[PDB]
């Protein structure tokens, strides 16, 4: 297992990270959100660069980035814009995308950036390696925002992103009944039992698959997405609450 | 689902219902626990009658039921010989475990008997007919405290309760691994989904399966049990935290 330590917080170790999404659409709202947020308690900050409406300029997005930065200079900061064929806010190019990300990596305001998997192999693999040469961690992400995958096929992917050199891999998906989130817990398990590189990320999305986002401690998920106000994604829970329970399962 | 419902408690809907057990030696110490207990907050009282000392008398055991009926008086309260033959503290002859469960029956003193799946089938008919016919309810109990059965067998086995008259099954088995505490919970899930009419209790003991008792509600476990102090059973977390944890999978 290769941690990954950002700003002394080791992911891969002990409690799951508590993550949570900042999504102002516009330049105050994310001033106010970056303040506002300065009194939760939680391990990792994402940036929904997605929902912000201003990403048409590259100076606009590093200013937000700044903004965010100043309010919080001792929290990992990741910096994920989820396009839209996976879930997120709005459609922009493949080429505004990887311009973002690179201009976000060579910065230095931020810790980490998200990349999706399945972004082009090339693509991807040079956006990864541009971000390990200005010491920058990569989130590499899948969705499926319809159903859950086969076990086997969303241990495929999740190797998929190691063999591109993803610091973190992510997988979230959907379940159509329990019993899907079962699947998502066994391929989480089988990454931890026998295809350990790395810390991987995993949750089972929605209202059913809200005990994923739990029990990251026992079947191997390195970070959990809590809410401070609103939800990044269907299913997450207030993070105190989060929290609450992430301490009792640690310490059962 | 048709739900089971004792002093005003309602197994098998809602949240999953908090079980304590009462462990004392004899009269005095059983008398401690129950007003210890009070300071406490759980749904069903069990006392965990092979921790008493004096068994040989069914009139020792029958006054200290009566203690802790007095004690508790408007408590669903569950009587509970667990026998070494499954994980309890001394061993009783089949005789005399029919001799006490039968007058806890027939004394009004209790709520609801623990009757063990593998005691012997004519054993076991003629006592969930007493039970039932003194209006007492039949938690059937199968115990493996060395290792975790298939999913398989133990849907056969919760589906045996069901056929034999258990007015609410109860599984608990022993992980040697995480891969046993999901199989665990894929059983309870099968079987409340396909196969169940009734409420059903399961448990993947040990810190390993520790999950098993927070997440009921969602694969279908309808009661789960609680520390006040000590642990009746490996696994079992304190009270309040198993309460704290249950409360926010219900509201997610
Ligand atoms: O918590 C989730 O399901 C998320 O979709 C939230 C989202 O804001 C993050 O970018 C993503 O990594 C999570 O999977
Ligand atoms: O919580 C448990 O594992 C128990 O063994 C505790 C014990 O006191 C109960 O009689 C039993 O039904 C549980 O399975
Ligand atoms: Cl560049
Ligand atoms: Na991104
Ligand atoms: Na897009
Ligand atoms: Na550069
Ligand atoms: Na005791
Ligand atoms: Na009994
Ligand atoms: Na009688
Ligand atoms: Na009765």
């Amino acid at each position: 297992m290769k941690t990954v330590t950002v700003k002394n917080l080791i992911i891969g170790e002990g409690m799951p990270k508590i993550i949570v999404s900042l999504m102002g659409r516009d330049i105050n709202s994310v001033k106010a959100e970056a303040l506002a947020y300065r009194e939760a308690t939680f391990d990792i900050l994402e940036w929904r660069v997605d929902h912000f409406m201003d990403i048409a300029s590259t100076q606009s997005v590093l200013t937000a980035a700044r903004v965010i930065r100043d309010a919080m200079p001792d929290i990992p900061l990741l910096f994920t814009f989820r396009s839209a064929k996976e879930g997120g806010e709005q459609t922009i190019t493949t080429q505004h995308y990887l311009t973002l990300n690179r201009a976000a990596i060579d910065s230095g305001l931020v810790d980490m950036i998200d990349l999706e998997l399945f972004t082009g192999d090339a693509d991807v693999k040079a956006t990864v390696d541009y971000a390990h040469a200005h010491n920058v961690y990569v989130v590499m992400s899948n969705h499926d925002f319809h159903q859950t995958p086969s076990a086997e096929e969303m241990v495929l992917r999740l190797r998929k992103m190691q063999a591109l050199g993803a610091d973190i891999p992510k997988i979230a998906v959907m379940p159509q009944s329990k019993h899907d989130v079962l699947t998502l817990l066994t391929a989480t398990l089988e990454m931890q039992q026998h295809y350990a590189d790395r810390p991987v990320i995993t949750m089972s999305m929605a209202k059913e698959g809200v005990i994923s986002r739990l029990a990251g401690e026992v079947f191997g998920s390195a970070a959990t997405f809590g809410a401070v106000k609103q939800a990044s994604a269907p299913g997450q829970i207030a993070v105190n609450d989060l929290r609450s329970v992430l301490m009792i399962l640690h310490n059962a």
